[PDB]
């Protein structure tokens, strides 16, 4: 039509002109999409006055640096961003950030521009549609029938992350995911012929995955809306929709790696608007009919989610107990005293690990929290991550579970998994999903895990076999720099937590979380029950454990090294020398106690010492001298290794009494104070 | 032959012995693998005592879980290995471990067991073999002409990190690598159906790989024997065998996931060894008869190196320029006076982004020392990494390139540039290699960098866009943790260096360096030149600027904070406080240096401030108060993002001011000190 190629015009000039007012961003990929973008949304079912809607279709902008385009798309069907919002984009404070931040703009499901993370958020955000509608679906009662479509392009497709997530959904069988890459051979190098040959779709069809291929994408939005259909129809593989662009298509500059990256020059813009019918003299421009065509559109989804609404009030009479528990998902609450759930332990229990202990959680609070799911990237026996008598998530077709089970299977892929955690949580519906694997390879996820904490997601990580008490598998296996890393990245809990006790602490925050990743730091190695603690206690993040009103020295400590530092506190007391014990599960949660509670666990007037078997880094927040370990491991049984190391009773004593001497005569301060 | 079934016997019996003995580790994979490793070892040109004979084949095991069997394979071939060791599996200082690790086991030629890495490292090894022969071979002299010989399984094939390196070897045309595929079926979890049902051979014809398949790699040494042969005759690809074995090949147990990763029972030993013909009372059996066989083929082996140094002597005598190149490298010496090359700046001189600084770096020293390679990950105009007038190392037939080519074309592989920069280390010749990206993306590659340092190779990584310096990509690309997950992280050298002298500095120690990986993390913005850098100060990691012998305080920086700091010192003389300024351009050079060194720049009765904006991790190692950013970033222009978080003259300043007023009446003493 007429208007719909006045729309995308549109389109591709707020575009164009955003990075121009910036003087800076990326002009090339939103002149290419142009044409998809305005299919794809024509084809999605919306609120823009309803971000929240749980049945809506999902979009993401895997390639976050074209955001002028999402951004474009966004102020034309009347989200709450506008044409003054485009023209700050890049600008410091704007609702326009350089690549798109869900907690900043409305309508940006996940935060994308570290590339490949949004086609994995994608297979995420539909693993969970799939879940969610295998729960609640009933006859005559579609509760959840949504896709989720994904832009992506080169730079995603050479990042392994999106190969993991990819095989992944394949596998998955995800028929209501549909993928478009945006097949322009340019990337920042220039020609792909440099770097990528291979061939995409031939590598797609081994995953499982449905092609449709569109040779013409600058203009045949014809036969995009039809891919669109096509994939609908394949409802047992996730789609892969090729469509071949031109980068910066319209530029002088079009084709060249040049148009990727900068704003064009003004010359540039001025023909691009007299090719297209627009006045070269204007900028921000947005034709009256273009607002009508969006405005029917938006009109006719919101009837669309009317009838929703009317269908979710008859499923409330029909279905009961299900209207119930869906209802107070969608009000992001939690069922009433599922905390009572949590197991408690005394003194007087056995020795357990952490692992274990974990394990134990998960099999009391997943019967009790419907919204809770998870998995582990091929460690399910070690990480103890599956509760018995529990489905996976599988499709049924292959008869290794359903789509109404609650534990994923994701192979050693702990970086995919990372990234669809994140679309998990990003679908909503009060969704606290957990991923197992080895703290040390929780490092190969790095890339997502600090979106986590950007994104302001409730994920958790099931990170086992903390340290080296771990033992035989050795230095290449034993965490030493990756407590301090995450502890170093903003809004990150991570939780080390030294027994039973201290371990139902940590799920009641990672589970209760809304805005906040977890990280649960946990042992291979049985550790006793402690004397002193308890989830009330250890819900503050740090507490006292052992309090000594004559106290010559706190010890702190997390983990395993709490018990240590209480039989460290007897060989003390042999030597004349009275230790307290102070317990820090995490570390985020104890920063945001109270300035007056944190001062009754870190005192004025003693000297402090941290123990914990990993690196120092992070530990004078909380202690004057510092205890860790500062290199690589060993591969031996465990206690031998810790004998190496010198973290022994014996050892923490030796450390603990020089630094008695160390202070004497000094004036000692909490760590807590500083001069800013 | 009777002879070839009793060595696979042999080393499926060792390997199952040791595991038992340890009563740790994996035997699976060993049972399943024997046969192959008899071939593969028969075919591979290499002598057991010399490690380092430049033209051998190279054999990398990624599946490293499965290194019983690389041991038993290193036994029966007479390297500094023996049954004594062998029965010393797993335990503590051992030259044994659970994993393998090039520093401690000889004929280790990297570490492997985080899975992917391996075959990574397989691609460089045989990326650095390419650009070695193109460089050196001439008409009959054949200097280097071996194979790369990887075994991978499921699990390195699940992880992204080998597809990127897969596809980018694809590309490149390494004919010279031949990988073998552990095709059992089995992971951790269980059959590979539960995660891993993508058509792996497809996916590797896709990224262009031969492939050869060996449906009956339990018994048919021929038909693997052949693969290799079949492999060699394809030179313009790298080859994938698929093996399809038996996880624990003739264990009761064989077959299931149990036998993958826990030592057989005892039982199942004793029918082991009678089914194939060895004492069931007797462990670590080596049949004299399998150690003539191996004895054979070594001798061979080394008739073959001893024509190489024949055909190397008479090499220096035809081609006497290269031949002196080649002997120098290969007694791992730099040119003599190399550094002579480096860029050395005056105060006088204009300020220069330190990303720039490098690329000029570089331009000096790449045409003297002909042992550098490098590349980005598609950010070669943005991280400044290519030298005019050189060629990209590509396949001929490409156009694009030659194999002589100094340049490689990553694309958007980080994770794998990181573990084939560690495979060209590990081949040895000098080879000073390094690899460019935003700083904030380095991240992607954690799992490979931890091995650069564990595996003690100089690799270096050129990560620009350091900081909210960048500005307007906004809180997704700017690094607030990065630095101290790395610095945490035992045996990194982390350069941020300040001006043209420091970055000259960086490079010195780069290149220099033989058993540590370097970061250097370089600035998008410029930075001024600094009145009192050098080269020869920067060299040792920390240095004082500005003196000051009656210091109310003294400011430590790094990078673009030195700069910073110097003005914050003319602000603060106006308010009547007189402060010093020390630039730490490494905190690892810096804390080798002497005891009385580096108390000379940060002495004891002074108050210290440390500046850098990114977080305050690890900076009470040389401070008493840290201004830093321990928050996320934000998208605007970088001079406005600065004077949002107070990172101005002014600020530091302020800062500074409160730091002196909080130790009025205190006694300092330096940082340094410590009471252990
Ligand atoms: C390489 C790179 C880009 C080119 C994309 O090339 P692609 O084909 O995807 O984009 P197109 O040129 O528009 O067609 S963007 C910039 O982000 N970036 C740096 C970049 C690098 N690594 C990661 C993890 N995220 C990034 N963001
Ligand atoms: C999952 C896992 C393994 C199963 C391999 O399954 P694979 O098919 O490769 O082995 P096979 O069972 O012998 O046939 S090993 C153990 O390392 N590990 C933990 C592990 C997880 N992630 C990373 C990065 N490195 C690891 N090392
Ligand atoms: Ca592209
Ligand atoms: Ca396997």
């Amino acid at each position: 039509s007429s208007v719909d190629q006045k729309a995308i015009s549109t389109i591709r000039l707020l575009a164009v002109d955003a990075v121009a007012a910036a003087n800076s961003g990326h002009p090339g990929a939103p002149l290419g999409l142009a044409p998809a973008a305005h299919a794809v949304f024509k084809k999605m079912r919306f609120n823009p006055k309803d971000t929240k809607w749980i049945n809506r279709d999902r979009f993401v902008l895997s390639n976050g640096h074209a955001c002028a385009l999402l951004y474009s798309m966004l102020v034309l069907y009347g989200y709450d961003l506008t044409v003054e919002d485009l023209k700050k984009f890049r600008q410091l404070g704007s609702k326009t950030p350089g690549h798109p931040e869900n907690t900043d703009v409305p309508g940006a499901e996940v935060t994308t521009g570290p590339l490949g993370q949004g086609i994995c958020n994608g297979v995420g955000i539909a693993l969970a549609q799939a879940q969610f509608a295998a729960t609640y679906n009933k006859p005559d009662f579609p509760i959840s029938d949504s896709y989720t479509y994904v832009f992506l392009g080169d730079g995603c497709l050479m990042e392994g992350v999106s190969s993991e997530a990819s095989s992944l959904a394949g596998h998955l069988q995800l028929g209501n995911l549909i993928a478009f890459w945006d097949d322009n051979k340019i990337s920042i190098d220039g020609s792909t012929e440099v770097a990528f040959t291979e061939d995409v779709i031939a590598r797609y069809k081994s995953y499982g995955w449905h092609i449709v291929e569109v040779s013409d994408a600058d203009t045949d939005i014809t036969a995009i809306a039809a891919a669109i259909d096509e994939a609908k129809k394949v409802t047992n593989k996730p789609t892969l929709v090729r469509l071949t662009t031109t980068i910066g298509f319209g530029s002088l500059a079009q084709g060249t790696h040049g148009v990727h990256g900068a704003p064009l020059k003004a010359d540039d813009i001025k023909q691009l608007k007299t090719k297209w019918g627009f006045n070269p003299e204007e900028s921000f421009a947005v034709p009256a009919e273009v607002t009508a065509s969006y405005n029917e559109h938006v009109a006719e989804n919101q009837k669309i989610q009317q009838q929703w609404n009317e269908l979710f009030a008859a499923y409330k009479q029909k279905y009961p107990e299900l209207g119930a528990e869906l209802q107070r998902r969608l009000d992001g609450k939690l069922p009433e005293n599922w905390d009572k759930a949590l197991p408690v332990y005394t003194p007087a229990d056995a020795a357990v690990a952490t692992r274990k202990l974990s394990e134990i959680v998960l099999s009391k609070i997943i019967p009790e929290v419907p919204e809770i799911i998870g998995g582990s990237a091929d460690l399910t026996p070690s990480n103890l991550t599956k509760a018995k008598g529990t489905v996976d998530f599988q499709p049924a077709a292959t008869g290794l579970g359903d789509y109404s089970g609650r534990y994923i299977r994701y192979g050693v892929r702990e970086h995919a998994m990372g990234a669809i955690m994140n679309g998990i949580a990003a679908f909503g519906a009060n969704y606290k999903n957990y991923g197992g694997t080895f703290l040390n390879f929780v490092s190969y996820a790095a890339g997502a895990v600090r979106l986590s904490a950007l994104s302001e997601f409730p994920i958790t990580w099931v990170a086992t076999h903390d340290s080296i008490g771990l033992g035989e598998d050795g230095p290449t296996h034993q965490p030493i720099e990756t407590l301090a890393h995450f502890r170093a990245t903003p809004n990150i809990s991570v939780w080390r937590p030294a027994d039973g006790n201290e371990t139902s602490a940590a799920y009641k925050s990672a589970i209760e979380s809304t805005h906040t990743p977890h990280i649960l730091a946990l042992t291979r190695q049985n550790l006793p029950q402690l004397e002193g603690s308890s989830i009330e206690k250890a819900s503050k993040g740090g507490y006292t454990l052992v309090q000594q009103d004559k106290a010559d020295i706190i010890i702190v400590a997390t983990g395993s090294e709490v018990s240590l530092a209480v039989d460290a506190l007897k060989v003390l007391e042999g030597q004349g020398i009275k230790a307290g014990v102070v317990s820090l599960p995490d570390q985020l949660t104890f920063d945001k106690q109270s300035e007056e509670y944190k001062l009754s666990v870190l005192p004025d007037g003693v000297p402090i010492l941290s123990v914990e078997v990993m690196s120092t880094f992070g530990w004078s927040k909380y202690s004057h001298q510092q205890f860790g370990l500062n290199r690589f491991g060993a591969s031996g049984k465990a206690p031998e290794i810790f004998k190496l190391f010198e973290f022994t009773p014996e050892g923490v004593a030796e450390r603990a009494a020089k630094t008695v001497a160390f202070y004497k005569g000094k004036d000692v301060v909490s760590p807590l104070r500083s001069a800013f």
